[PDB]
């Protein structure tokens, strides 16, 4: 039962009573805010019975001095629990809309102003008492990691470690300034993950962007493809008993998906902010779906550093998306603008709350403000809506309108199983985008290989797994955390095993040279570059 840290931090009462009496003493100085907690709440005062069966564990800042001046607390993680205590006692009890309620969170925006600095001082992360949105009475804390020599705890995702990535434990950061030897480089990153043609190409597109402006706050940009996957598209029975029977159109569609995230330095931590998954059905395909792509799904986290260059950033891998699969052969892009179902998330599981869901017709606008300047640049021919599109090339029958997985089309077609459907095609026409890459011959072929990864092959995997791990993506801090497991979870998790060959031999090698300019030079002596031993 018992622990054994030799050199543990202790604090004597009146070290500890030293530093928290300012912070303390900040709270009885709002007037007359603190005056229902200056004492304990007395129910039969009030005429409120009921109070002792909603709070349980009753706290006030007299109590709190009494504890402090009497030092009951050994470490200050005592003393920041039972004001915390105090305030969620209030937030409890008073309704949002109450005087006490209000006075309580100026104390609490008081409290989080002073303990702070404080703890910081004292070597500690912050003074907050931190706890997980809601899933599915009782709530879920934020995890704790107490420094090995020191003994100090602190939260988790304040102080970034994971143990995985520093198997040795964690020492806090000025027990490693007191040896004189700083902390072991995180090789679990963005910059690390392996690199994609289409990767490579997206984020010159972005680097290029901020390059050009040179924004004081604005961070390195990582763009990468964590998963490529030939996957199929099988025709659903309706329309299948209609035009499979016979032969009019294939039981099955193929196409390749490829999930792909963005991710940017932000305090010297990589943060994902960008996420999308997309449908890229080849020359190979048959009709409708030949030589035509289909972002399936598209998230973003508002992090962004220059919070200005937001957009810009988005809409620039939105564009080097169109400028690489057009270069290598596609001929039509096709967007569903649909923005998502209320406390519904697409990709990255807890969305921030001061995050704004864009209306559907500010979506198409975003959408469009993009499609306009990639016209300028000369990459997208045109674009139209789906109705401007099926009357303009002629469409008269089920079979020549794109049948993409999970689209709209595709179930609604369906729907019409005891009877029309034209009448739908231009109610919802701003919703659907069609676009040329080119106006008007050889087969496509991608450089890139096959990414397999179970977390990234769909987007229902990574969605639940951060639901289960409390990865959410609701606070930058958190985001921070959220993007360190999720790119050691991409980088352990690597479905793929590599066999590595040689350029100029040809061979299967496993003593080899590899030098440090290329993306993957990998030379057997049995170049102008200057190898290295590997
Ligand atoms: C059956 C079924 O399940 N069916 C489903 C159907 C799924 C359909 C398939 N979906 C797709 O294919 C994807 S299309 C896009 C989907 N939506 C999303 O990406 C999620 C929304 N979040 C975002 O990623 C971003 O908002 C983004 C779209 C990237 C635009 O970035 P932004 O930078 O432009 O921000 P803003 O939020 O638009 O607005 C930018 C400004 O507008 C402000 N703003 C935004 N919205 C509002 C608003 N509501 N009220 C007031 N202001 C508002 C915001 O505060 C901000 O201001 P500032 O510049 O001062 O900061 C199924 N199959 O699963
Ligand atoms: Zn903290
Ligand atoms: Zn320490
Ligand atoms: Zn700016
Ligand atoms: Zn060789
Ligand atoms: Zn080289």
């Amino acid at each position: 039962m018992g622990s054994s840290q030799p050199r543990k931090k202790i604090f004597k009462p009146e070290e500890l009573r030293q530093a928290l009496m300012p912070t303390l003493e900040a709270l009885y100085r709002q007037d007359p805010e603190s005056l229902p907690f200056r004492q304990p709440v007395d129910p039969q005062l009030l005429g409120i019975p009921d109070y002792f069966d909603i709070v349980k564990n009753p706290m006030d800042l007299s109590t709190i001095k009494r504890k402090l001046d009497t030092g009951q607390y050994q470490e200050p993680w005592q003393y920041v629990d039972d004001v915390w205590l105090m305030f969620n006692n209030a937030w409890l009890y008073n309704r949002k809309t109450s005087r006490v309620y209000k006075f309580c969170s100026k104390l609490a925006e008081v409290f989080e102003q002073e303990i702070d600095p404080v703890m910081q001082s004292l070597g500690y992360c912050c003074g907050r008492k931190y706890e997980f949105s809601p899933q599915t009475d009782t709530l879920d804390p934020e995890p704790f990691v107490d420094c090995k020599e020191c003994g100090r705890k602190m939260h988790q995702i304040c102080v970034l470690h994971y143990d995985i990535i520093w198997p040795s434990g964690f020492v806090c950061d000025n027990c490693l300034k007191k040896t004189g030897r700083p902390r072991k480089e995180n090789k679990f990153s963005a910059k690390r993950l392996q690199t994609t043609r289409l990767g490579n190409h997206l984020e010159d597109r972005v680097n290029k962007f901020l390059r050009r402006q040179n924004h004081p706050e604005a961070g390195e940009v990582f763009v990468r493809v964590v998963a490529s996957s030939d996957k199929t598209v099988e025709v659903k029975p309706g329309m299948k008993s209609r035009f499979v029977d016979s032969g009019e159109m294939s039981e099955s569609f193929p196409y390749r998906t490829k999930a792909l995230f963005a991710f940017e330095e932000i305090d010297g931590v990589d943060v994902c902010f960008f996420g999308m998954h997309v449908q890229e059905y080849g020359s190979d395909c048959p009709p409708p779906n030949t030589r035509r792509v289909y972002i399936s799904y598209l998230d973003s986290i508002h992090f962004f550093r220059p919070r200005c260059l937001r957009t810009a950033v988005y809409h620039e891998i939105l564009i080097g998306y169109l400028e690489y699969v057009k270069k290598l052969g596609y001929v039509t892009g096709h967007i569903w603008a649909c923005p998502p179902s209320e406390g519904d998330d697409n990709i990255f599981h807890c969305h921030p709350p001061d995050q704004k869901i864009p209306k559907p017709k500010r979506l198409q606008e975003w959408y469009k403000k993009m499609l306009d300047k990639a016209f300028a640049e000369r990459i997208i021919n045109d674009y139209k809506d789906i109705f401007k599109q099926a009357n303009e090339d002629r469409l008269t029958s089920a079979k020549e309108l794109p049948y993409f997985e999970g689209d709209f089309w595709p179930n609604v077609l369906e729907e019409s199983i005891k009877e029309k459907l034209y009448a739908t095609m231009e109610k919802h026409k701003e919703v659907f985008f069609v676009i040329h890459l080119h106006a008007g011959q050889p087969p496509i072929v991608d450089p890139d290989p096959l990414l397999s990864c179970d977390l990234m092959d769909g987007r229902d995997a990574f969605l639940t797994l951060a639901r289960d791990k409390h990865w959410e993506f609701s606070s930058l801090r958190r985001s921070k955390w959220s993007t360190l497991c999720m790119l050691v979870e991409l980088h352990t998790q690597g479905q793929d095993r590599f066999v590595y060959t040689c350029n100029e031999c040809k061979h299967h090698v496993e003593t080899r040279w590899h030098c440090t300019v290329c993306e993957d030079y990998d030379l057997c002596i049995n170049h102008t570059h200057k190898m290295v031993k590997w």
